[PDB]
């Protein structure tokens, strides 16, 4: 699906995937066109932090439907 993702600097970006792909999988398209290695990143979903491995439809998400998802900064 169309996953979107935003950042605290306003660069909104969309990810079309099947939700059955990894976490680390996304992370690499974002890594490699951003260059910002995932340490220095967090994400922030509804609350809970996504961890590496287990895909989003593994995860058995409750609304299943649009996915929001926010990048951060790391220090500050």
């Amino acid at each position: 699906m169309q996953i979107f993702v935003k950042t605290l600097t306003g660069k909104t970006i969309t990810l079309e995937v099947e939700p059955s792909d990894t976490i680390e999988n996304v992370k690499a398209k974002i890594q490699d066109k951003e260059g910002i290695p995932p340490d220095q990143q967090r994400l922030i979903f509804a609350g809970k932090q996504l961890e590496d491995g287990r895909t989003l439809s593994d995860y058995n998400i409750q609304k299943e439907s649009t996915l929001h998802l926010v990048l951060r900064l790391r220090g500050g």
